[PDB]
């Protein structure tokens, strides 16, 4: 049956290659402590350019290639080759034998180091062969293929013989560049370093280029041929073809885009607490925990585009922090004051002043602005109490400050606490991670000490399709990891067959086993809900408000028997402990370490 | 043994064996975007529908069977067969040769290929067998067997030729029905499906069946042989005798046993608000961090059963939460107010009014009351001051409700963090986590996404013995992984073999080994204190507060013991390197599993 | 490249042994809330001895023999042995051959089998060699070695045949003896008792010994030749020498070196509160989260040594805490009281009142010292309000205490949240856990229940080069995982071979190799930035200034590059899934073990 649990729409995991440009920076030492940095309250907005990652939608051109240094002794057969490479598809098959045809020959002509050399398909000559959505095709934006064969040359034993086979790959994928523009992503794995915008149009051309004119061929008139019809399509569409070293690329062009007004904020953060010390201005943000230690002047509307624009954009962000919280509350100090954190990172910060001493206004205002970049006849101001309450001012500076700076320091161990907690969740669940931090359906993996940054193919909860056969026994017994599960990208996605993977993951595994332990009996989140198997086979399923429809309740002190039957046997069935017989998941692996070391031994004499 | 600092009780890792299958909540989706709802504020009470599991005490009884279709070479033999099959010991069998006699044949005869075969003991005919221990307990009524080995027959080559066993088992439990009461939870592992209270008398017939008429035998006045002490040791118990198609169950009988408060006061929360959203409100609990989006309309008392001790639990809660906290804080508003959560929470909502402008009393709550479900003079009202303040309270309930609303989204992101972090936390330890998020000390594992339970018998250390030399001999150097502990379930109880778990924990089996590690010196916690072994010998005990629990003047940061060369292996060996040296688990993985790389099976000329 | 991303400086990785000396407890069962009670608002301020450790140096002086039993049978070469030992270099040895030469035997004569046995080298007689400095000229003081030679004796098959091997060891090193001092701690990873204070002058003779005065050789004026250099170094020293049953250390010798003032501020905690229950006091902290259960009574300056340095110090802390938050907070009620947080934590309070009330300060302060260790005259307390208030106070009492005890139990939660949780935060991090609670150290590790330390590793944290080889071939082309790098102790010392873990760590192996996964695109915490090798080829580091982190500005929710086919690829390709992932990262890890759950046994004829 298709999926129900409507109350969660699945994920699609596919493994993704990430960029990434988004990681855990590395955490902080703890701020600044005793008294006056001039430590400041203040809004302060924090702002960069825009990247400009500017989308659009290319195709992917080029022939896999494979020999099979197939080794004829006497009677046996050694693969002392079976190599395949990806060679780029020329101008030419596109425009005929793909955008004219939709076909490519089962020989590829292709470039190898200055050496033009040719592939064959199965010691034969040249055929055009449909491109099929490719092997893995699906999942993306999909890719095209001919085949799944290797060929072995026909026998001849005492010499190494070799057969061939020559595939085509013509593939749409979306594309991502981004300002400066000097650049752009692959959707198959690939970084060309190019300009996104170098079309021999508008000048566009002019435009920055790491690659010379002999592999970028601007087809303008250009029909736009959709490869699931592998027919032309809507009015011509200007694809630009580089022909890399390994591929061709065609993609619509379009003029260079820029980016204005680009400066982009990064945050509003009331807590914005100024500490003149060591030589910079200590910016410390309770609202993303961080003290930007930078210059002591101001930066710039010059050093930035329109630096109006922004005066707007954080007038407007300040009323809006102190209208909401601080009617009443607070009292703004000086104007707001830009800073620069290397790496572009802009503070304009909006002082403000705690109703503390409500005497001091125009007079902390001056003192506090000093770091923008006998016979008598009383002539004391006219109210000392001014002079008075401004040595108050310096004594309340003393405490005050000091709590900051413990709080400060309280907030700087919380958030480098959970930092590399973040750290260990990424290692569990990279996908989790980011459709929290995020928020949204994605596919992730972790990439050693970076992360690889996707968004999956959708489907909702009715797409997919659990299945029953829970086992692969060519290998006696092998039952799969997750359940199998034939789904859909739409009613017409394509029925395709992969596992489950953890809370609505869809991952094509279809060979994931693990032995077939006795005792199955297991849920699996499905949808809005979860499915359940038990031994291998399907029970039945449970939506997640619908078992015990509640959440922290109860107790809770449920009971059980002891070493049980269930009995694959010799003495005391073994096929629990074949399921994490305690064993203690890393204990498990704590013990299957211990079997490496026996890999020897029938090998010597004592 | 017992320790110097010892008030940590031992918890010997019986894991849970089958039931049960506790659910638990997804990550809560974390909130919306921008402003207008209602957010009405006041104390939400949920009651829970009653449910509980009914308990007593049962019997299990099925003879296995197992079979040596050997295939005799030359001089060599193939097991062509070696069969294990289990048998529900019938009515017969308890009531005389278990409750009269305790004692079972050594032939078990059973249906087999829907042929009753039979099976002897040793190629030899049948014979009654002690039901002899087949473990050690002291919490579920254990159970007995009669046998370790199987048999092989005579030498005849060529031909299948066949050797018997035939095992009895006999083991009481306890059982665990759960409202409402139509099927329920075993201790062996396996399901059963009828109602508890069913039976033969007192309408028990109305009572969930689920199962036929041919295997229950409600013999009831009939003794339980208390087979601890294999002799009736009771009045004559209310047996009811289910020979499952697997085994059998003796269990008492009961009448129905229901109660009367349908609704269960599950939660209190005062952090309440009406989030009047999405057609419909949602309770928003800022204290268990919810947001139930209800209908308008509320739950009455008439299609629950008893709509007065509810409602009293409810006003009782609220009263609690107001005089805790609100002697003097918030306004009385309106009535509660009893929604259904769909699948069943109730949802009994007081509302409150902060003290802002809180000269509107007699309208705002009338206001909010709207949510349960020619010549010309002047003529002022009373005080319009009502509709100024009502004005007022529109214009700041809209940004009150937007910082609820934000509030709200810290509550829930942090929440769903957490749960993640307690996914592989229970994955690490689903003992420490589960036992802790309970209080119950318990015995968790992991069926797939959820837990099974089972709890666990605080004991004293003197029970419980670590050896002093641990090693395995099979092949020399293997110096077991985790202490080897002599225990026992009672004081004078049988000292059995396991090793010792982390932190109280003795994980029961006895395979775990390591690395002897020349310099191996492990502590590890014994009670309140830790037991010492130095390269696998026992020295001693030390207090927590002796190994130096955290510190100030240290940490400030004086420098600690460190490690150098030792004298197998040049410069210094690998078997400190296997005992997980750095490592680092997660660099332990990442490196044990090249040993893929570390396997060549090929040797071939090429 | 050496390191230039040093905005984090770069840590070798050492074995470390730890105790710990800030350690992990566990978690507690919290106590009762609304009950027994007055909780006592006010400072506490606990103390703990400060011990003082003696830190100071010492040498290590062994040989290390090994003696090759081979086995020649036929023809062939068994070992029936590699016997490898550490004798410990007789003190005159020290004396003359290593402090007046530096030089030492190739023969080690030592105890064997109760047989005072020799070792010479190579199967000849005895000749002297030069004590070469191993890498552990540096990590600690410095040490001496030779190259790694070993012998195989002459052929003389068909009868165990025997070749020697010695090789010299001194190994000057960091030493700690802790307060009581009756001991000391070596870098080695090695205890002895017998107090080091046991030179014969000064009286140090009655300090601690364990050890007879066989073995203590107190050689005064006794320089320690550097042997860096073989020559004279360090001043005519107090060196004194144990002549372990391993080896022999040489210490300089000092005088008792006491420790007053021993008992040291703890801390001072500002929120702390009395549960008199349970027959006891129980101080609770919200303020640094600690639930003490201690005496009653007040710990005098005669139960512990030096009382006053203490009660000087918590008149301190308790001033520094009023002022600091409570000029005009709270009201001072009672002395400062001592309590035995028993296992040594003093516990010096000075009571508090809230403002709840102001009026009843005479009062109270009587009220709660009382827990330290007609014709009618209206005769009430001086204003009845008094005696009025006083009824309110104690219905004021348990309700504020319940509040007290309640929110308390919300925060034993969260203490009791996390604390394991740390635990295996170091199965990943001992780099992070030692960064946070050491502050800038790294290298700890698990031994069983107990955590492990080493605070010593100096780098040239601008001398570490990820090498540009990035592949071994033993396994035929198996490229290394984790960043293989040159590095060195000084800025001039040897580029030496190790890997690069994450977060300026060398670890000193060189084994981590993969499948080079095709696409390779990885960084590698390097410091103040990334590392990155592109397909296993330097790409180019990134510093963190300029890579973004989770934030609000453009988003930064958009997909990136995705994965497609490569040329290894038939199906699921090796090298790729080599990046952890197929899956379910978890599920990774447990086809990792699949490998041994499909084989091991090759062939059996049924």
């Amino acid at each position: 049956i298709k999926a129900e649990n409507t109350d969660a729409n699945f994920y699609v995991c596919p493994p993704p290659t990430g960029a990434t440009v988004v990681q855990f920076e590395q955490p902080r030492r703890c701020p600044t402590r005793p008294e006056g940095q001039n430590y400041t309250e203040g809004i302060a907005v924090v702002f960069k350019e825009n990247i400009a990652p500017y989308k659009f939608k290319a195709t992917m051109y080029y022939k896999d290639v494979t020999v099979s240094q197939v080794w004829f002794g006497h009677r046996y057969s050694q693969f002392m080759g079976i190599f395949e490479d990806r060679a780029p598809v020329p101008f030419e098959e596109v425009i005929d034998k793909i955008n004219a045809k939709g076909v490519c020959r089962s020989t590829a002509k292709y470039v190898r180091n200055n050496l033009e050399t040719t592939a064959f398909h199965r010691d034969d000559h040249e055929t055009d062969m449909e491109l099929k959505p490719a092997n893995a095709a699906t999942r993306t934006s999909r890719g095209w293929h001919t085949t799944d064969l290797k060929y072995n040359p026909s026998r001849v034993e005492a010499f190494h013989r070799y057969g061939t086979t020559v595939n085509c790959i013509v593939e749409e994928v979306d594309a991502r560049s981004v300002y400066p523009y000097d650049e752009f992503v692959l959707a198959t794995g690939d970084f060309v370093y190019m300009s996104p915008f170098y079309g021999y149009r508008e000048g566009s051309h002019t435009e920055h280029t790491s690659y010379a004119a002999d592999r970028f061929k601007q087809v303008d008139g250009f029909y736009a041929r959709d490869l699931t019809t592998k027919a032309r399509a809507t009015a011509p569409t200007t694809r630009n073809l580089l022909t890399t070293p390994k591929f061709t690329v065609a993609w619509d062009w379009v003029p260079k885009r820029p980016s204005v007004c680009t400066m982009t904020k990064w945050q509003e953060v009331d807590e914005m607490l100024r500490s003149e010390y060591g030589g910079s201005f200590r910016f410390s943000s309770d609202a993303i925990s961080t003290t930007f230690t930078t210059n002591l002047t101001e930066y710039p509307l010059s050093r930035v585009d329109l630096g109006d624009c922004i005066g707007k954009d954080a007038r407007d962000a300040m009323d809006r922090i102190f209208a909401r919280r601080y009617n009443a509350t607070h009292i703004k100090v000086g104007q707001p004051q830009y800073y620069l954190a290397n790496g572009g990172f802009l503070i304009a910060y909006q002082p403000l002043l705690s109703n503390t001493l409500a005497e001091l206004y125009v007079r902390e205002h001056l003192r506090e602005q000093s770091r923008k970049p006998s016979v008598e006849r009383i002539k004391t101001t006219s109210s000392i109490e001014f002079a008075r309450l401004q040595f108050t001012y310096n004594h309340i500076q003393r405490p005050v400050n000091d709590m900051l700076g413990r709080v400060a320091i309280a907030w700087c161990e919380l958030q480098n606490h959970e930092l590399t907690l973040w750290n260990e969740a990424r290692k569990l669940n990279p996908n989790a991670i980011a459709s929290v931090t995020v928020g949204r359906r994605v596919s992730a993996r972790m990439l050693g000490d970076v992360m690889a940054v996707s968004t999956c193919v959708p489907v909702a909860a009715d797409n997919v399709i659990v299945q029953n056969s829970m086992r692969i026994s060519s290998r006696p017994g092998a039952c799969y990891s997750r359940p199998l599960v034939s789904f859909r990208y739409e009613d017409q996605g394509p029925l395709v067959e992969g596992q489950l993977g953890e809370n609505n993951e869809l991952r094509l595994t279809r060979d994931a086993i693990e032995p077939c332990t006795v005792g199955h009996r297991r849920y699996f989140t499905f949808g809005g809900g979860y499915v359940y198997f038990e031994e291998y086979a399907y029970s039945h399923q449970l939506s997640r408000a619908d078992i015990t429809t509640v959440s922290t309740f109860i107790d809770l002190n449920i009971t059980m028997l002891e070493d049980h039957e269930f009995v694959p046997l010799e003495v005391y069935t073994r096929h629990e402990i074949k399921d994490s017989g305690l064993l203690d998941y890393t204990e498990v692996q704590r013990r299957n370490q211990l079997h490496d070391l026996r890999f020897a031994d029938i090998d010597t004499v004592i």
